[PDB]
């Protein structure tokens, strides 16, 4: 399974009041939290949290991870949403619109394969 820091170190709750916090607040961004899929054959992530506008791409979103984690270009990335590699040029606002947690924030796992799932 898939098994995020960021559920274990806040309550739903704290999530759910925060999520609408910010999204209250910043109406056109998303927030997304960023995690590495366990065992996965790449680097972990420094930045966790990402409050992306609505109107980049997966593949941005993709793109922006990739620098974030300094994965050479010639090796892949794979993003995964609740276990399915979600189509890159989706809105970071549409992804969000279908596949929010139940606590208004994003989740996407990330990996060097796509072994995970679908």
């Amino acid at each position: 399974s898939m098994k995020w820091m960021f559920k274990e170190d806040h309550s739903l709750e704290h999530r759910c009041v925060e999520s609408a916090k910010i999204r209250a607040k910043y109406p056109d961004r998303v927030p997304v939290i960023v995690e590495k899929v366990s065992g996965s054959q790449i680097v972990d992530i420094d930045k966790r949290k990402y409050l992306v506008p609505s109107d980049i791409t997966v593949a941005q979103f993709m793109w922006i991870i990739r620098k974030r984690i300094q994965l050479p270009s010639e090796k892949a990335i794979f993003l995964f949403v609740d276990k399915t590699v979600p189509q890159s040029s989706l809105t970071m606002g549409q992804l969000y619109e279908k596949e929010k947690d139940e606590d208004g924030f994003l989740y996407v796992a990330y990996s060097g394969e796509n072994t995970f799932g679908f």
